[PDB]
Protein backbone atom coordinates (compact mmCIF):
# COMPACT_ATOMS: atom_id res chain seq x y z
CA UNK A 1 0.00 0.00 0.00
CA UNK A 2 1.66 3.61 -1.35
CA UNK A 3 4.80 2.27 -0.29
CA UNK A 4 6.92 1.74 2.76
CA UNK A 5 9.88 3.36 3.07
CA UNK A 6 12.43 4.39 6.16
CA UNK A 7 14.52 7.66 5.80
CA UNK A 8 18.03 7.98 5.32
CA UNK A 9 20.22 11.06 6.98
CA UNK A 10 23.20 12.19 5.63
CA UNK A 11 26.11 12.08 8.31
CA UNK A 12 28.73 14.37 7.10
CA UNK A 13 28.51 14.05 3.38
CA UNK A 14 30.40 10.51 3.46
CA UNK A 15 27.90 8.53 5.58
CA UNK A 16 24.44 7.51 5.29
CA UNK A 17 22.02 5.67 8.19
CA UNK A 18 18.23 4.43 8.49
CA UNK A 19 16.48 3.30 11.97
CA UNK A 20 14.25 0.23 11.97
CA UNK A 21 13.27 -1.36 15.47
CA UNK A 22 13.58 -5.35 17.14
CA UNK A 23 11.10 -5.94 20.34
CA UNK A 24 7.16 -6.00 20.65
CA UNK A 25 8.38 -2.41 22.64
CA UNK A 26 9.87 -1.23 19.13
CA UNK A 27 13.48 -0.38 21.01
CA UNK A 28 15.20 1.78 18.39
CA UNK A 29 18.42 1.24 16.61
CA UNK A 30 20.25 3.60 13.04
CA UNK A 31 21.91 1.40 11.12
CA UNK A 32 24.14 0.46 8.46
CA UNK A 33 21.58 -0.08 5.33
CA UNK A 34 24.17 -2.97 3.35
CA UNK A 35 22.95 -4.66 0.14
CA UNK A 36 26.70 -6.40 0.26
CA UNK A 37 25.44 -8.71 3.27
CA UNK A 38 22.69 -10.72 4.62
CA UNK A 39 21.72 -10.45 8.56
CA UNK A 40 20.54 -8.16 11.11
CA UNK A 41 22.62 -7.56 13.91
CA UNK A 42 21.90 -4.69 17.21
CA UNK A 43 24.64 -4.48 20.09
CA UNK A 44 23.33 -6.15 23.28
CA UNK A 45 22.62 -5.00 27.10
CA UNK A 46 25.16 -7.85 27.83
CA UNK A 47 27.72 -6.28 25.51
CA UNK A 48 30.79 -5.71 27.25
CA UNK A 49 32.83 -3.28 25.22
CA UNK A 50 33.67 0.43 25.12
CA UNK A 51 31.73 0.93 21.59
CA UNK A 52 28.02 -0.12 23.26
CA UNK A 53 28.30 2.50 25.94
CA UNK A 54 27.73 5.24 23.30
CA UNK A 55 25.03 3.25 21.10
CA UNK A 56 21.49 1.96 21.39
CA UNK A 57 21.52 -1.27 23.34
CA UNK A 58 18.81 -4.65 22.71
CA UNK A 59 16.99 -5.83 25.86
CA UNK A 60 15.86 -9.36 25.01
CA UNK A 61 14.05 -9.39 28.39
CA UNK A 62 11.82 -6.09 27.58
CA UNK A 63 11.06 -8.37 24.86
CA UNK A 64 7.54 -10.45 25.02
CA UNK A 65 8.23 -11.47 21.15
CA UNK A 66 11.81 -12.41 22.28
CA UNK A 67 12.31 -16.09 21.46
CA UNK A 68 15.97 -17.52 22.94
CA UNK A 69 18.34 -19.24 20.23
CA UNK A 70 21.76 -18.85 21.91
CA UNK A 71 23.92 -20.42 18.48
CA UNK A 72 27.26 -18.16 18.62
CA UNK A 73 28.13 -16.45 15.77
CA UNK A 74 31.05 -14.39 14.58
CA UNK A 75 30.43 -11.75 11.44
CA UNK A 76 32.90 -10.93 9.84
CA UNK A 77 33.04 -7.98 7.41
CA UNK A 78 35.83 -6.87 5.36
CA UNK A 79 36.62 -4.00 7.47
CA UNK A 80 35.93 -5.65 10.57
CA UNK A 81 34.20 -8.44 12.98
CA UNK A 82 30.97 -8.14 15.97
CA UNK A 83 30.34 -11.61 17.96
CA UNK A 84 27.56 -12.60 19.79
CA UNK A 85 24.78 -15.11 19.41
CA UNK A 86 21.26 -15.56 17.25
CA UNK A 87 18.18 -14.08 18.53
CA UNK A 88 14.91 -14.10 17.40
CA UNK A 89 12.24 -11.08 17.71
CA UNK A 90 9.86 -8.90 16.11
CA UNK A 91 11.59 -6.55 13.54
CA UNK A 92 9.91 -3.34 11.94
CA UNK A 93 11.25 -1.72 9.41
CA UNK A 94 9.30 1.70 8.38
CA UNK A 95 5.30 0.35 9.28
CA UNK A 96 6.15 -3.02 8.38
CA UNK A 97 6.84 -5.60 11.05
CA UNK A 98 7.75 -9.36 10.88
CA UNK A 99 9.11 -12.10 13.18
CA UNK A 100 12.78 -12.11 12.66
CA UNK A 101 16.10 -14.13 13.05
CA UNK A 102 18.99 -11.09 13.75
CA UNK A 103 22.24 -11.59 16.14
CA UNK A 104 22.76 -9.95 19.71
CA UNK A 105 26.30 -8.81 19.85
CA UNK A 106 28.20 -8.59 22.75
CA UNK A 107 32.09 -7.95 21.50
CA UNK A 108 32.51 -4.98 19.20
CA UNK A 109 36.99 -4.53 19.67
CA UNK A 110 37.03 -6.04 16.10
CA UNK A 111 34.96 -2.98 14.65
CA UNK A 112 37.23 -0.54 16.38
CA UNK A 113 38.25 2.79 15.52
CA UNK A 114 34.86 3.15 12.97
CA UNK A 115 32.12 2.11 15.47
CA UNK A 116 33.17 4.49 18.42
CA UNK A 117 33.62 7.02 15.92
CA UNK A 118 30.24 6.78 13.94
CA UNK A 119 26.52 7.31 14.71
CA UNK A 120 25.30 3.96 13.70
CA UNK A 121 24.00 1.18 16.15
CA UNK A 122 24.23 -1.77 14.11
CA UNK A 123 24.06 -3.17 9.77
CA UNK A 124 21.04 -4.07 8.29
CA UNK A 125 21.80 -6.69 5.32
CA UNK A 126 20.11 -6.02 2.12
CA UNK A 127 21.58 -9.33 0.27
CA UNK A 128 20.65 -12.91 -0.30
CA UNK A 129 19.93 -15.89 1.92
CA UNK A 130 22.92 -18.11 0.67
CA UNK A 131 24.88 -15.59 2.01
CA UNK A 132 23.75 -15.21 5.32
CA UNK A 133 25.00 -17.04 8.69
CA UNK A 134 22.00 -19.48 9.62
CA UNK A 135 20.13 -19.67 6.28
CA UNK A 136 18.17 -16.33 7.06
CA UNK A 137 15.22 -15.10 4.16
CA UNK A 138 16.12 -11.59 3.63
CA UNK A 139 13.68 -9.06 5.09
CA UNK A 140 11.97 -8.28 2.02
CA UNK A 141 11.63 -11.57 0.46
CA UNK A 142 9.98 -12.41 3.56
CA UNK A 143 7.70 -9.31 3.77
CA UNK A 144 6.70 -10.30 -0.27
CA UNK A 145 6.24 -14.16 0.77
CA UNK A 146 3.71 -12.70 3.76
CA UNK A 147 1.93 -10.72 1.08
CA UNK A 148 2.83 -7.53 3.69
CA UNK A 149 4.05 -5.91 0.17
CA UNK A 150 3.24 -5.73 -3.91
CA UNK A 151 7.02 -6.91 -4.79
CA UNK A 152 10.33 -8.90 -3.70
CA UNK A 153 11.84 -5.15 -4.33
CA UNK A 154 13.12 -2.15 -2.28
CA UNK A 155 15.06 1.11 -3.91
CA UNK A 156 17.88 3.42 -2.75
CA UNK A 157 17.30 7.26 -3.05
CA UNK A 158 20.78 8.35 -1.24
CA UNK A 159 20.39 11.43 0.88
CA UNK A 160 22.26 14.48 -0.80
CA UNK A 161 24.24 16.79 2.06
CA UNK A 162 22.37 20.34 2.27
CA UNK A 163 20.11 19.13 -0.81
CA UNK A 164 17.43 16.65 0.15
CA UNK A 165 17.12 13.59 2.86
CA UNK A 166 16.79 10.04 0.78
CA UNK A 167 14.73 7.20 1.71
CA UNK A 168 15.09 2.97 1.31
CA UNK A 169 11.39 2.08 -0.11
CA UNK A 170 10.21 -1.44 0.13
CA UNK A 171 8.05 -3.07 -1.84
CA UNK A 172 7.10 -0.55 -4.99
CA UNK A 173 8.93 2.03 -7.38
CA UNK A 174 8.33 5.48 -6.55
CA UNK A 175 9.01 7.49 -10.04
CA UNK A 176 9.59 10.56 -7.64
CA UNK A 177 12.85 10.09 -7.03
CA UNK A 178 14.75 9.29 -10.78
CA UNK A 179 14.86 11.60 -14.00
CA UNK A 180 15.59 9.76 -17.54
CA UNK A 181 15.10 5.95 -18.21
CA UNK A 182 15.59 3.09 -15.72
CA UNK A 183 17.95 0.60 -16.92
CA UNK A 184 17.95 -3.43 -15.28
CA UNK A 185 20.99 -5.13 -15.40
CA UNK A 186 20.62 -8.91 -14.55
CA UNK A 187 22.54 -10.53 -11.38
CA UNK A 188 26.41 -12.21 -12.88
CA UNK A 189 25.80 -13.66 -9.47
CA UNK A 190 23.52 -16.05 -7.81
CA UNK A 191 23.36 -14.38 -3.96
CA UNK A 192 25.24 -11.24 -4.46
CA UNK A 193 24.06 -7.91 -5.83
CA UNK A 194 26.65 -8.19 -8.67
CA UNK A 195 26.28 -7.03 -12.14
CA UNK A 196 28.91 -7.19 -15.53
CA UNK A 197 29.89 -3.54 -16.86
CA UNK A 198 32.62 -2.52 -19.07
CA UNK A 199 34.71 -0.04 -16.56
CA UNK A 200 36.53 2.91 -18.61
CA UNK A 201 38.30 5.76 -16.77
CA UNK A 202 39.96 8.17 -19.42
CA UNK A 203 42.19 5.73 -21.86
CA UNK A 204 42.27 2.57 -19.63
CA UNK A 205 39.56 0.10 -19.51
CA UNK A 206 38.58 -3.43 -17.77
CA UNK A 207 36.33 -5.40 -19.95
CA UNK A 208 33.46 -7.25 -18.84
CA UNK A 209 34.08 -6.25 -14.52
CA UNK A 210 32.31 -7.28 -12.07
CA UNK A 211 30.14 -4.60 -10.29
CA UNK A 212 28.42 -4.42 -7.01
CA UNK A 213 26.05 -2.08 -6.12
CA UNK A 214 26.78 -1.71 -2.61
CA UNK A 215 24.60 0.57 -0.07
CA UNK A 216 27.18 -0.55 2.96
CA UNK A 217 30.32 0.45 1.23
CA UNK A 218 31.27 4.04 1.90
CA UNK A 219 33.68 4.50 -1.17
CA UNK A 220 33.88 3.43 -5.10
CA UNK A 221 37.00 0.49 -4.55
CA UNK A 222 38.50 -0.62 -8.06
CA UNK A 223 41.26 -2.86 -8.63
CA UNK A 224 44.72 -2.13 -7.47
CA UNK A 225 46.71 -2.68 -10.76
CA UNK A 226 43.62 -0.31 -12.34
CA UNK A 227 44.06 2.40 -9.37
CA UNK A 228 47.88 2.67 -9.94
CA UNK A 229 46.89 3.16 -13.93
CA UNK A 230 44.35 5.46 -13.14
CA UNK A 231 46.42 7.44 -10.88
CA UNK A 232 49.52 8.01 -13.01
CA UNK A 233 50.80 11.65 -13.29
CA UNK A 234 47.21 12.48 -12.41
CA UNK A 235 49.50 15.43 -9.45
CA UNK A 236 47.60 13.18 -6.72
CA UNK A 237 49.54 11.86 -3.48
CA UNK A 238 48.77 9.42 -1.13
CA UNK A 239 48.31 9.70 2.83
CA UNK A 240 51.50 8.63 4.66
CA UNK A 241 50.05 5.00 6.24
CA UNK A 242 46.42 5.55 4.87
CA UNK A 243 45.15 4.10 1.10
CA UNK A 244 43.38 7.18 0.76
CA UNK A 245 44.37 9.87 -2.16
CA UNK A 246 44.56 13.87 -1.85
CA UNK A 247 44.33 16.64 -4.59
CA UNK A 248 43.49 19.74 -5.72
CA UNK A 249 39.42 19.78 -5.70
CA UNK A 250 39.99 21.82 -9.07
CA UNK A 251 42.48 18.88 -10.46
CA UNK A 252 40.64 19.07 -14.31
CA UNK A 253 42.87 15.49 -14.91
CA UNK A 254 40.92 13.71 -12.92
CA UNK A 255 38.61 11.36 -14.90
CA UNK A 256 34.81 10.11 -15.28
CA UNK A 257 34.55 6.63 -14.75
CA UNK A 258 32.42 5.24 -17.64
CA UNK A 259 30.65 1.85 -16.98
CA UNK A 260 28.29 0.30 -19.92
CA UNK A 261 26.45 -2.26 -20.55
CA UNK A 262 24.31 -3.51 -23.83
CA UNK A 263 21.43 -0.98 -22.94
CA UNK A 264 23.25 1.08 -19.93
CA UNK A 265 25.85 3.90 -19.83
CA UNK A 266 26.50 5.17 -16.41
CA UNK A 267 29.77 8.41 -15.33
CA UNK A 268 30.69 8.76 -12.06
CA UNK A 269 32.26 12.83 -12.62
CA UNK A 270 34.85 13.94 -9.73
CA UNK A 271 32.20 15.63 -7.79
CA UNK A 272 30.48 12.61 -7.12
CA UNK A 273 33.77 11.35 -5.76
CA UNK A 274 35.81 13.96 -4.15
CA UNK A 275 35.52 14.64 -0.54
CA UNK A 276 36.79 18.35 0.58
CA UNK A 277 38.74 18.29 3.23
CA UNK A 278 39.77 22.11 3.73
CA UNK A 279 40.66 21.95 7.08
CA UNK A 280 44.05 19.86 6.28
CA UNK A 281 45.23 22.98 3.65
CA UNK A 282 43.41 25.30 1.31
CA UNK A 283 41.32 23.59 -1.81
CA UNK A 284 42.52 20.53 -0.85
CA UNK A 285 40.22 17.29 -1.50
CA UNK A 286 40.31 13.05 -0.85
CA UNK A 287 39.36 11.06 -3.30
CA UNK A 288 36.56 8.41 -2.43
CA UNK A 289 38.23 6.18 -4.20
CA UNK A 290 40.47 2.98 -2.65
CA UNK A 291 42.16 0.23 -4.30
CA UNK A 292 40.92 -3.63 -3.48
CA UNK A 293 41.68 -7.31 -5.00
CA UNK A 294 39.00 -9.23 -5.56
CA UNK A 295 40.15 -13.40 -7.28
CA UNK A 296 38.35 -11.91 -10.22
CA UNK A 297 38.74 -7.94 -11.49
CA UNK A 298 35.79 -6.40 -9.28
CA UNK A 299 34.62 -2.77 -8.54
CA UNK A 300 32.33 -1.68 -5.48
CA UNK A 301 29.87 1.03 -6.96
CA UNK A 302 29.07 2.03 -3.22
CA UNK A 303 28.13 5.65 -1.80
CA UNK A 304 29.33 7.73 -4.24
CA UNK A 305 28.06 6.02 -7.22
CA UNK A 306 24.63 5.60 -5.68
CA UNK A 307 24.39 9.22 -4.31
CA UNK A 308 24.52 9.88 -8.25
CA UNK A 309 22.02 7.08 -9.47
CA UNK A 310 18.64 5.99 -7.69
CA UNK A 311 18.87 1.75 -7.53
CA UNK A 312 16.56 -0.69 -7.73
CA UNK A 313 17.06 -3.68 -6.30
CA UNK A 314 14.89 -6.63 -7.83
CA UNK A 315 15.10 -10.22 -5.90
CA UNK A 316 12.37 -12.28 -8.69
CA UNK A 317 13.69 -10.44 -11.54
CA UNK A 318 17.36 -11.15 -10.16
CA UNK A 319 18.84 -7.36 -11.32
CA UNK A 320 19.03 -3.82 -10.43
CA UNK A 321 17.64 -1.27 -11.68
CA UNK A 322 20.08 2.15 -12.28
CA UNK A 323 18.44 5.58 -13.36
CA UNK A 324 19.58 9.28 -12.54
CA UNK A 325 18.37 10.05 -8.83
CA UNK A 326 16.15 13.13 -9.02
CA UNK A 327 18.17 16.71 -7.65
CA UNK A 328 15.55 18.17 -5.66
CA UNK A 329 12.48 16.37 -4.22
C1 LIG B 1 37.05 6.63 3.70
C2 LIG B 1 36.04 5.57 3.27
C3 LIG B 1 36.76 4.28 2.85
C4 LIG B 1 35.08 5.24 4.35
N1 LIG B 1 34.54 4.05 4.72
C5 LIG B 1 33.66 4.13 5.75
C6 LIG B 1 32.95 2.94 6.34
N2 LIG B 1 33.68 1.73 5.99
C7 LIG B 1 34.78 1.47 6.93
C8 LIG B 1 33.36 0.96 4.93
O1 LIG B 1 32.43 1.29 4.20
N3 LIG B 1 34.02 -0.18 4.69
C9 LIG B 1 33.61 -1.12 3.67
C10 LIG B 1 32.93 -2.26 4.39
O2 LIG B 1 33.58 -3.08 5.01
N4 LIG B 1 31.59 -2.29 4.33
C11 LIG B 1 30.80 -3.30 5.03
C12 LIG B 1 30.12 -2.71 6.27
C13 LIG B 1 31.02 -2.08 7.31
C14 LIG B 1 31.10 -0.70 7.41
C15 LIG B 1 31.91 -0.11 8.37
C16 LIG B 1 32.65 -0.90 9.25
C17 LIG B 1 32.57 -2.29 9.16
C18 LIG B 1 31.75 -2.88 8.19
C19 LIG B 1 29.69 -3.87 4.15
C20 LIG B 1 30.07 -4.14 2.70
O3 LIG B 1 28.88 -4.41 1.95
C21 LIG B 1 31.03 -5.31 2.52
C22 LIG B 1 31.37 -5.47 1.03
C23 LIG B 1 32.39 -6.55 0.77
C24 LIG B 1 32.04 -7.90 0.85
C25 LIG B 1 32.98 -8.89 0.61
C26 LIG B 1 34.29 -8.55 0.27
C27 LIG B 1 34.64 -7.21 0.18
C28 LIG B 1 33.70 -6.21 0.42
N5 LIG B 1 30.42 -6.51 3.06
C29 LIG B 1 31.03 -7.33 3.92
O4 LIG B 1 32.16 -7.16 4.36
O5 LIG B 1 30.29 -8.50 4.34
C30 LIG B 1 30.94 -9.76 4.44
C31 LIG B 1 29.98 -10.78 5.00
C32 LIG B 1 29.77 -11.27 6.28
N6 LIG B 1 28.77 -12.20 6.30
C33 LIG B 1 28.23 -12.43 5.09
S1 LIG B 1 28.93 -11.48 3.82
C34 LIG B 1 34.79 -1.59 2.83
C35 LIG B 1 34.35 -2.49 1.68
C36 LIG B 1 35.58 -0.40 2.28
C37 LIG B 1 33.51 5.44 6.20
S2 LIG B 1 34.48 6.56 5.30
C1 LIG C 1 35.59 14.11 5.26
C2 LIG C 1 35.45 13.67 6.71
C3 LIG C 1 34.47 14.59 7.47
C4 LIG C 1 34.87 16.06 7.53
C5 LIG C 1 33.73 16.97 7.93
O1 LIG C 1 32.66 16.53 8.36
N1 LIG C 1 33.94 18.29 7.79
C6 LIG C 1 36.81 13.58 7.45
C7 LIG C 1 36.65 12.92 8.85
C8 LIG C 1 37.96 12.17 9.15
C9 LIG C 1 38.91 12.61 8.05
C10 LIG C 1 40.16 11.79 7.80
C11 LIG C 1 40.95 11.54 9.09
O2 LIG C 1 41.19 12.79 9.76
C12 LIG C 1 42.26 10.80 8.82
C13 LIG C 1 43.12 11.43 7.71
C14 LIG C 1 43.83 12.70 8.22
C15 LIG C 1 44.71 13.34 7.17
O3 LIG C 1 45.29 14.55 7.70
C16 LIG C 1 43.89 13.65 5.94
C17 LIG C 1 43.24 12.38 5.39
C18 LIG C 1 42.32 11.64 6.39
C19 LIG C 1 41.98 10.27 5.75
C20 LIG C 1 41.02 12.46 6.70
C21 LIG C 1 40.16 12.78 5.46
C22 LIG C 1 38.85 13.52 5.75
O4 LIG C 1 39.18 14.86 6.19
C23 LIG C 1 38.00 12.80 6.81
C24 LIG C 1 37.50 11.46 6.22
C1 LIG D 1 29.49 -15.72 5.56
C2 LIG D 1 30.33 -16.93 5.16
C3 LIG D 1 30.06 -18.11 6.11
C4 LIG D 1 29.63 -19.40 5.41
C5 LIG D 1 28.28 -19.29 4.74
O1 LIG D 1 27.47 -18.41 5.04
N1 LIG D 1 28.00 -20.20 3.79
C6 LIG D 1 26.81 -20.22 2.96
C7 LIG D 1 26.08 -21.55 3.01
C8 LIG D 1 25.06 -21.61 4.13
N2 LIG D 1 24.56 -22.99 4.52
C9 LIG D 1 23.98 -23.69 3.33
C10 LIG D 1 25.67 -23.82 5.08
C11 LIG D 1 23.48 -22.81 5.58
C12 LIG D 1 31.84 -16.62 5.09
C13 LIG D 1 32.63 -17.79 4.43
C14 LIG D 1 33.87 -17.17 3.75
C15 LIG D 1 33.86 -15.73 4.22
C16 LIG D 1 34.72 -14.71 3.48
C17 LIG D 1 36.17 -15.20 3.31
O2 LIG D 1 36.68 -15.66 4.58
C18 LIG D 1 37.07 -14.13 2.71
C19 LIG D 1 36.99 -12.78 3.44
C20 LIG D 1 37.72 -12.83 4.79
C21 LIG D 1 37.68 -11.52 5.54
O3 LIG D 1 38.30 -11.69 6.83
C22 LIG D 1 36.26 -11.05 5.71
C23 LIG D 1 35.55 -10.94 4.35
C24 LIG D 1 35.53 -12.25 3.53
C25 LIG D 1 35.00 -11.88 2.12
C26 LIG D 1 34.63 -13.34 4.20
C27 LIG D 1 33.16 -12.94 4.38
C28 LIG D 1 32.27 -14.00 5.05
O4 LIG D 1 32.67 -14.12 6.43
C29 LIG D 1 32.36 -15.36 4.33
C30 LIG D 1 31.67 -15.25 2.95
C1 LIG E 1 40.70 -5.60 3.43
C2 LIG E 1 41.73 -4.66 2.81
C3 LIG E 1 43.04 -5.42 2.56
C4 LIG E 1 42.97 -6.50 1.50
C5 LIG E 1 44.17 -7.42 1.56
O1 LIG E 1 44.30 -8.25 2.45
N1 LIG E 1 45.09 -7.27 0.61
C6 LIG E 1 46.28 -8.10 0.49
C7 LIG E 1 47.05 -7.82 -0.78
C8 LIG E 1 47.74 -6.47 -0.77
N2 LIG E 1 48.32 -5.99 -2.09
C9 LIG E 1 47.21 -5.81 -3.08
C10 LIG E 1 49.00 -4.67 -1.89
C11 LIG E 1 49.33 -7.03 -2.57
C12 LIG E 1 49.50 -7.22 -4.06
C13 LIG E 1 50.79 -6.63 -4.59
S1 LIG E 1 50.56 -5.61 -6.03
O2 LIG E 1 51.87 -5.28 -6.51
O3 LIG E 1 49.81 -6.41 -6.96
O4 LIG E 1 49.82 -4.46 -5.58
C14 LIG E 1 41.99 -3.41 3.66
C15 LIG E 1 43.17 -2.55 3.12
C16 LIG E 1 42.94 -1.11 3.64
C17 LIG E 1 41.77 -1.27 4.60
C18 LIG E 1 41.06 -0.02 5.09
C19 LIG E 1 42.05 0.93 5.78
O5 LIG E 1 42.80 0.22 6.79
C20 LIG E 1 41.35 2.14 6.41
C21 LIG E 1 40.15 1.77 7.30
C22 LIG E 1 40.61 1.23 8.66
C23 LIG E 1 39.45 0.88 9.58
O6 LIG E 1 39.93 0.33 10.82
C24 LIG E 1 38.54 -0.11 8.89
C25 LIG E 1 38.02 0.47 7.57
C26 LIG E 1 39.13 0.86 6.56
C27 LIG E 1 38.44 1.64 5.42
C28 LIG E 1 39.88 -0.40 6.02
C29 LIG E 1 38.98 -1.44 5.34
C30 LIG E 1 39.72 -2.70 4.85
O7 LIG E 1 40.19 -3.43 6.00
C31 LIG E 1 40.88 -2.34 3.90
C32 LIG E 1 40.29 -1.85 2.56
C1 LIG F 1 32.84 10.74 9.70
C2 LIG F 1 33.16 9.99 11.00
C3 LIG F 1 33.94 10.88 11.99
C4 LIG F 1 34.28 12.28 11.50
C5 LIG F 1 33.90 8.65 10.79
C6 LIG F 1 32.98 7.52 10.27
C7 LIG F 1 33.93 6.39 9.81
C8 LIG F 1 35.33 6.97 9.97
C9 LIG F 1 36.46 6.40 9.11
C10 LIG F 1 36.60 4.89 9.32
O1 LIG F 1 36.75 4.60 10.72
C11 LIG F 1 37.77 4.32 8.51
C12 LIG F 1 39.09 5.09 8.71
C13 LIG F 1 39.73 4.75 10.06
C14 LIG F 1 41.05 5.46 10.31
O2 LIG F 1 41.52 5.17 11.64
C15 LIG F 1 40.87 6.95 10.14
C16 LIG F 1 40.30 7.28 8.77
C17 LIG F 1 38.94 6.61 8.46
C18 LIG F 1 38.63 6.89 6.97
C19 LIG F 1 37.79 7.13 9.39
C20 LIG F 1 37.61 8.66 9.38
C21 LIG F 1 36.45 9.17 10.26
O3 LIG F 1 36.76 8.89 11.64
C22 LIG F 1 35.13 8.50 9.84
C23 LIG F 1 34.80 8.93 8.39
C1 LIG G 1 46.85 16.25 3.61
C2 LIG G 1 48.30 16.17 4.09
C3 LIG G 1 48.50 15.09 5.19
C4 LIG G 1 49.95 14.58 5.07
C5 LIG G 1 50.59 15.52 4.05
C6 LIG G 1 51.90 15.11 3.40
C7 LIG G 1 53.00 14.85 4.44
O1 LIG G 1 53.11 15.99 5.32
C8 LIG G 1 54.35 14.54 3.80
C9 LIG G 1 54.77 15.49 2.66
C10 LIG G 1 55.32 16.81 3.22
C11 LIG G 1 55.76 17.79 2.14
O2 LIG G 1 56.15 19.03 2.74
C12 LIG G 1 54.63 18.03 1.17
C13 LIG G 1 54.14 16.71 0.56
C14 LIG G 1 53.65 15.68 1.60
C15 LIG G 1 53.41 14.36 0.84
C16 LIG G 1 52.36 16.15 2.34
C17 LIG G 1 51.20 16.57 1.42
C18 LIG G 1 49.91 16.97 2.14
O3 LIG G 1 50.16 18.18 2.89
C19 LIG G 1 49.43 15.83 3.07
C20 LIG G 1 49.02 14.62 2.21
C1 LIG H 1 44.57 22.58 -10.14
C2 LIG H 1 45.06 23.93 -10.67
C3 LIG H 1 44.23 25.07 -10.04
C4 LIG H 1 44.61 25.41 -8.61
C5 LIG H 1 43.57 26.27 -7.92
O1 LIG H 1 43.80 27.44 -7.61
N1 LIG H 1 42.40 25.69 -7.65
C6 LIG H 1 45.03 24.02 -12.21
C7 LIG H 1 45.66 25.34 -12.73
C8 LIG H 1 46.19 25.06 -14.15
C9 LIG H 1 45.70 23.65 -14.45
C10 LIG H 1 46.34 22.89 -15.60
C11 LIG H 1 46.27 23.68 -16.92
O2 LIG H 1 44.92 24.15 -17.16
C12 LIG H 1 46.76 22.87 -18.12
C13 LIG H 1 46.17 21.45 -18.21
C14 LIG H 1 44.71 21.49 -18.70
C15 LIG H 1 44.08 20.12 -18.82
O3 LIG H 1 42.69 20.25 -19.18
C16 LIG H 1 44.21 19.37 -17.51
C17 LIG H 1 45.66 19.28 -17.08
C18 LIG H 1 46.35 20.65 -16.89
C19 LIG H 1 47.85 20.38 -16.64
C20 LIG H 1 45.71 21.48 -15.73
C21 LIG H 1 45.70 20.76 -14.37
C22 LIG H 1 45.08 21.56 -13.22
O4 LIG H 1 43.65 21.70 -13.46
C23 LIG H 1 45.76 22.94 -13.07
C24 LIG H 1 47.20 22.73 -12.56
C1 LIG I 1 38.24 -17.24 -3.02
C2 LIG I 1 37.65 -15.93 -2.50
C3 LIG I 1 37.81 -15.83 -0.97
C4 LIG I 1 39.20 -15.42 -0.48
C5 LIG I 1 40.35 -16.27 -0.98
O1 LIG I 1 41.17 -15.81 -1.78
N1 LIG I 1 40.45 -17.53 -0.54
C6 LIG I 1 39.62 -18.19 0.47
C7 LIG I 1 38.98 -19.45 -0.08
C8 LIG I 1 37.55 -19.68 0.39
N2 LIG I 1 37.31 -19.93 1.88
C9 LIG I 1 38.59 -20.21 2.61
C10 LIG I 1 36.66 -18.73 2.49
C11 LIG I 1 36.38 -21.12 2.00
C12 LIG I 1 35.79 -21.40 3.38
C13 LIG I 1 35.38 -22.85 3.52
S1 LIG I 1 36.66 -23.90 4.18
O2 LIG I 1 36.43 -25.20 3.60
O3 LIG I 1 37.91 -23.33 3.76
O4 LIG I 1 36.49 -23.90 5.60
C14 LIG I 1 36.19 -15.71 -2.97
C15 LIG I 1 35.42 -17.03 -3.28
C16 LIG I 1 33.93 -16.66 -3.36
C17 LIG I 1 33.91 -15.16 -3.07
C18 LIG I 1 32.61 -14.52 -2.62
C19 LIG I 1 31.44 -14.89 -3.54
O5 LIG I 1 31.86 -14.82 -4.92
C20 LIG I 1 30.21 -14.02 -3.31
C21 LIG I 1 30.52 -12.51 -3.26
C22 LIG I 1 30.90 -11.97 -4.65
C23 LIG I 1 31.29 -10.50 -4.67
O6 LIG I 1 31.88 -10.19 -5.94
C24 LIG I 1 32.28 -10.16 -3.58
C25 LIG I 1 31.81 -10.66 -2.22
C26 LIG I 1 31.56 -12.18 -2.16
C27 LIG I 1 31.01 -12.52 -0.76
C28 LIG I 1 32.86 -12.99 -2.49
C29 LIG I 1 34.02 -12.74 -1.52
C30 LIG I 1 35.33 -13.43 -1.93
O7 LIG I 1 35.81 -12.81 -3.14
C31 LIG I 1 35.12 -14.95 -2.13
C32 LIG I 1 34.89 -15.62 -0.75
Amino acid sequence: SSNDNIELVDFQNIMFYGDAEVGDNQQPFTFILDTGSANLWVPSVKCTTAGCLTKHLYDSSKSRTYEKDGTKVEMNYVSGTVSGFFSKDLVTVGNLSLPYKFIEVIDTNGFEPTYTASTFDGILGLGWKDLSIGSVDPIVVELKNQNKIENALFTFYLPVHDKHTGFLTIGGIEERFYEGPLTYEKLNHDLYWQITLDAHVGNIMLEKANCIVDSGTSAITVPTDFLNKMLQNLDVIKVPFLPFYVTLCNNSKLPTFEFTSENGKYTLEPEYYLQHIEDVGPGLCMLNIIGLDFPVPTFILGDPFMRKYFTVFDYDNQSVGIALAKKNL
